[PDB]
Formats: C-alpha cells, structure tokens, sequence
C-alpha cells in the first residue's frame, strides 16, 4: 500500500560520474566505457557564452586542456569531439561498472529519474518529468551541470537528459544525450523564454486511478462522458488534449479497477468544474500530473496475476 | 534553483541489499560485513503470526534453515541470532561492498531516504518522515519488508529504519538497525493503530521558508504574534508544539530571507485559520511538513560562505 513520487536505484548511475574541468569551469561528465560525455558549455569563458563559437573552441582545445577525475583517479583524455551541444572525450581507461545502457529521447509527459552531482560526486536523486513547454522543474545548485536523468528499464539503465541551463524562471533546460536540445532552447546567453504550460492531462487520469487503487473513492461519480466533450473542459483548463492512444495507454488500469477510462473522464470533469471540496487525494489538494501510467503500475500491480 | 523532495544515492545501501528465505517467506535482508539484518517475523508461518514465541521458534531453526543470496550467489549462513525484533544471521563471507555505516536511531519529525527492495532486489527510493505517531507514509507492495532507510553524512551511511508491518490505516511500521520498534507497535497480529497524526510545525515553518527563498511571497504580512499566542493555535490544529529550540534550528533560514521566525509563525497562524484562497505554495496546495530544517538548507544554501 501506498503511492509515493519514486526514483529509480542510482547506483548503476552513480558508477559512471565523473569531475570535468576545463580552465576555470568544472561540471560533472557521463563515463560510459572509454568516453565521458559533458555539456559542451564547459569550454566556454564566462565571455564566451554571450556569443559561443564551439568550433573554433573546440579547435583551440587540447586533450589535455581536458582534467577529468573519477572520484581520486585522473583520467587521460586521448580525443576530443562535440555531437551537437553535448561534448565527447575519449579517455585512456574503460570503465569497469559501465552498465548496459541505451540513449533515449522521451516525449513531453513522460518523467524519469535525476541523479544531481556536483564535482562528479552523486548529492541527490528525484524524479523530474518533461513538461509540455520542454523543460524541467528539478532542484539544480552551483556545479549541477552535466547531471543525467534516466530510466530503468529492468536491466538496461536508458539515459534521456543532461542537465545544461536554468532559465530565469527557475525551471531547468537541457539535452538528450545525443546533444539534442529539448525545446527550442540554445546553450548561450541569449533571449530564451519557456512558452506557456500545459497540464498533462493522461498523467492525472493515471495518478486518479492510483488513487482508487489505493482507497480514495470520493471523487468517483456515476457519470459517464465522450472523449471530445470531456476534451472541450480539458481545453477550457489548460489541459492537453485527450487521444484515443492516452485512453489505450491507461488501458491496464481501467482493467484492474473497473472503471472506465470515459468515467474517470467524467470524474475529472466534475473535479476540474468544481474543484476539490476541500478534500485531498494520495496526500495532496491539487491534481498531480507527474506521474505516467506506467509509473502508477509500477507501485500499484493489478490482483488479476497476483 | 529549484527545491524538490530529494532522496540520497541508494547506491551504497544496493550493494548490502540480499535475500533472505525462511520456509516460503522471502524478504530482503542488509549485508554487513558477515552478518545480515532483517524482520525476525520472517521466521514465523502465517499461522505463527497470530502468537509467535520467537525464542522458541529459533530453537526450531538451523543454519540450513535460511536461505540468504546475494543477488545470484548464495551466503552460507554459519550463526541466527535474534536482537530485539532483527534477526541477525552471521555468514560465512563479510560483504566486500560494506561501506562505512552506523546504527541511529531518529526523532518523529525527522526525514530519511527507503531504498524499497522486492526478493533482495532494489526497486526505487524516495524520502520519508517519522510521523510523530512513529509511523511513516511509504509505498510498499508484498515482499518489501526488511527495505531498510538511511541517511548519507559524507561517505557514512547511517541507517535509521527497517520495515516490518503495514497497519489497518494503510501506513507503515518499523524498527531501527538494532530491532526496537519505532512505536508501541509489536511484530504480531494484534489490535494496533496508529495513534492521532500531528503535524510537524517546525518542518511547516521551514518549508515556508524555502518558499519565500523560491519567489513565493504572497502568504507573509506585517503581523506579529508571541510564541504562547502561536501555540495556541497549533494544538487548535493538532501542530506539534514549537518550542525554542525549534526556533533556533529555524535561525539560518530566517537570517537568509530577513523574516524573523515570529513573522513567519504569524503567517502560519492566518494560513491556518482561513487557508490559502485558491493559491499554491511551491506547487502545493497543503502546508507540507515532511522537510526538515536541515533538508530546506541543504536545498537553499546561503550566501554567506558563497
């Protein structure tokens, strides 16, 4: 029993951080076998990051410009590229506890977990999701970039962020691990604003039947709705669109708990137009949209295979 | 930026986590050095549960009689013994990955990281808080007892907590490292129940802090209020007592925002009695007190040492 906000184990994670120093700028680095992957904004002068030209810094750049440390052991860099905004240094020694990983780029909606480092040293782990604006609200301080989110996904450890920027309304912005940016976002100083956001609408559908599942029933109603006019109020509140592909997705838990996916529509709709009668649900007064069905399976397993 | 709920690197307390099978019960067990920790209830049959004699129960028991793997390879088990409510079963190989540790045990008010583990297995980590009703809103599923929860003091891992039961009300109950229960709650099937939730002031107060730090600033006013006047209220709202030395832990916090800790109590006390009017707090929409003043700092660092 019981439903909390979850990480995954960061020890496979932990493993692979390492210290990235290049003149003055230190961060934290990815060391996946023989190559430690960091934001490439580490190369950069506090003057440079008004206006970059990482081709011409990476030029300028000499391996041994490069100080990486895994926790007391030096590493010797031997090459140096960039792919997109993501930095690659190809270092002298494998690292022995690379798990099986994969790169991943996820989708607005889906969360995963963030292990924040600093000096190449692990500090905390939580789990952050992709707004629909593309950004993040994690907890960054001083020497955070470079800190990776990933998913678990049993025996493959997938990596999916690099934290690399906080914009100025404190919300945080980075990479895949390709160096693909998410959202139109550019690792400089310029004008770069989130757009508006949206609230998740398939997430709270999912975090409501976590709720049933675990014994608040008060919000459930005997009404029952049709995708687009639940769509219509869902618009009207700043909710993203519900798709016949969202309703398959929370197939599983509209098995387990007999309820309809249009009836819990119908249950979300009275919520969104009435509010929340001064009642919590799993230990908060606002409809939570962080949490992905599978993450909702995840903590609540279904009785029908035991 | 940012201030988020955040967990510790579980990687350190992965590598001690093994199996431990008595009969058909399995649970998870904390390897230290050669010997391994977990619930003395797993070695009790259902029927067992109802009355349990667990000096008598031992006697029964051999070596042969528990099955511990670490992972894939199985621990000769050369010694059971019980202290208190642990069971402590002595191996013949000390755990190579044994960091250094300690055995504390916490206040109600005070938060810790449970690493949920399934067959020996980790599964996800998160942060709890001792309810001053000693118990703590977790999420486990069947399997998850001898999960163990810490605290990570640079380097030290100072374990707090080990699972044991699920109460009627949907919460859960445990003992420190050395099996004393946190409670008045016994590893038998008896009338128990939590006792009346309070909620921790302190941990409100510093959670408003961190607001104000975040740009939340509606909810302060010029008001002022005594220390007896805001307890009043407290105990009208089942708050625990604040106390000066609740006040001085708060010291910091209120240096670096310029709020004086009785400023901050006056905005309790009007947020208390007629709520937040339809507003949210650092994305809630309660008053939330399951951060202690230590986790607020550790979030909000000050400037004054930069």
């Amino acid at each position: 029993s019981g439903f909390r906000k979850m990480a995954f184990p960061s020890g496979k994670v932990e493993g692979c951080m390492v210290q990235v120093t290049c003149g003055t700028t230190t961060l934290n680095g990815l060391w996946l076998d023989d190559v430690v992957y960091c934001p490439r904004h580490v190369i950069c002068t506090s003057e440079d990051k008004l206006n970059p030209n990482y081709e011409d810094l990476l030029i300028r750049k000499s391996n041994h410009n490069f100080l990486v440390q895994a926790g007391n052991v030096q590493l010797r860099v031997i090459g140096h590229s960039m792919q997109n905004c993501v930095l690659k240094l190809k270092v002298d020694t494998a690292n022995p506890k690379t798990p099986k990983y994969k790169f991943v780029r996820i989708q607005p909606g889906q969360t995963f977990s963030v292990l924040a480092c600093y000096n190449g040293s692990p500090s905390g782990v939580y789990q952050c999701a992709m707004r629909p604006n593309f950004t993040i609200k994690g907890s960054f301080l001083n020497g955070s970039c470079g800190s990776v989110g990933f998913n678990i996904d049993y025996d493959c450890v997938s990596f999916c962020y690099m934290h690399h920027m906080e914009l100025p309304t404190g919300v945080h912005a980075g990479t895949d691990l390709e160096g693909n940016f998410y959202g139109p976002f550019v690792d400089r100083q310029t004008a770069q604003a989130a757009g508006t956001d949206t609230t998740i609408t398939v997430n709270v559908l999912a975090w409501l039947y976590a709720a049933v599942i675990n014994g608040d029933r008060w919000f459930l109603n005997r009404f029952t709705t049709t995708l687009n006019d639940f769509n219509l109020v869902a618009m009207k509140y700043n909710y993203e669109p519900l798709t016949q592909d969202h309703v398959d997705i929370l197939g599983p838990l509209s098995a387990q708990t007999g309820i309809a996916v249009l009836d819990m529509c119908a249950s979300l709709k009275e919520l969104l137009q009435n509010g929340m009668n001064g009642r919590t649900i799993l230990g908060s007064a606002l409809l939570e949209d962080e949490f992905t069905p599978f993450d909702v399976v995840r903590q609540c397993p279904g009785v029908t295979f035991q």
